[PDB]
């Protein structure tokens, strides 16, 4: 069960006050949604750009009505930070690393209509160019991570260690017993390479074991149980061992 919203993302409702939207333009980009006991609205990751994500607030807006919003950036991909823009414009309050702050704006640094290059797809690429992603406002160290308390309610954010990218950090919410893993988590295959650190990767998804979670949430695909945390140490594995 699932509600359509404009530009082809969907909200699923996954638990009380818990749902995931899906970016289905932009690689079926999960972005987890929960709404506190206090009622403020906890947003992980973005859509991709500026229509996604004013799309995404508005049902927020309308659905959950919160007073305040906070935004985590899981690493500083597009589906992670393409949503600032939009985020800081509705109020929201806007955080990620530092390190995630810092490759963002190097990334920034580059030729857009030469990076761009590789979608092809011509509507896909005249949305992306007509959005300027931009860091968060808020940030913390990365190896400190940080945790949210709202009314004693807690939302811990860490990191694991390099992975998918050298930034990516996983988002644990204890009292719904909920791990938002983002790109890291890879039950079937890798995925994009080009930021990541495949030697570390087996340990760092080791290290998500420790979490007590009944639901893990990847960056792209179906969300599971804790399974997911063993699938991907054993896609890692793999890799490891055929690159030498
Ligand atoms: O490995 C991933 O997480 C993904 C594979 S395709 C897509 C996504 C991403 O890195 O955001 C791109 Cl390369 Cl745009
Ligand atoms: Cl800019
Ligand atoms: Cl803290
Ligand atoms: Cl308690
Ligand atoms: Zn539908
Ligand atoms: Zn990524
Ligand atoms: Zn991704």
């Amino acid at each position: 069960d699932h509600v359509d919203l404009p530009y082809n993302l969907t909200a699923t409702k996954i638990d009380s006050d818990v749902f995931v939207v899906t970016d289905r333009d932009f690689y079926s980009s999960n972005v987890l949604v929960a709404k506190m006991l206090d009622g403020t609205v906890v947003i992980v990751s973005s859509p991709f750009e500026n229509l996604g994500t004013q799309t995404l607030m508005d049902w927020v807006a309308k659905t959950m009505k919160p007073k305040k919003v906070v935004a985590i950036n899981t690493h500083f991909h597009l589906d992670g930070t393409g949503g600032n823009e939009i985020y800081k414009k509705m109020g929201a309050e806007t955080w990620s690393s530092d390190l995630t702050k810092q490759l963002r704006l190097e990334e920034n640094k580059k030729d857009r209509i030469k990076a761009a290059e590789f979608y092809k797809n011509e509507d896909l690429k005249r949305r992306i160019l007509s959005s300027h992603p931009v860091p968060a406002d808020n940030v913390f160290d990365l190896k400190q991570g940080k945790v949210f308390s709202f009314s004693n309610e807690l939302v811990e954010v860490s990191f694991p260690g390099p992975a998918h990218s050298p930034d990516n950090v996983v988002v644990y919410f204890p009292k719904k017993k909920l791990l938002f893993g983002g790109c890291m988590i890879k039950p079937k295959e890798l995925g994009y390479l080009g930021d990541a650190n495949v030697k570390a990767w087996p340990d760092s998804a080791r290290r998500l074991k420790k979490f007590d979670a009944k639901i893990v949430i990847p960056g792209h695909g179906e969300w599971g149980g804790p399974e997911m945390v063993n699938k991907t140490i054993k896609v890692a594995e793999k890799a490891v061992g055929e690159m030498r």
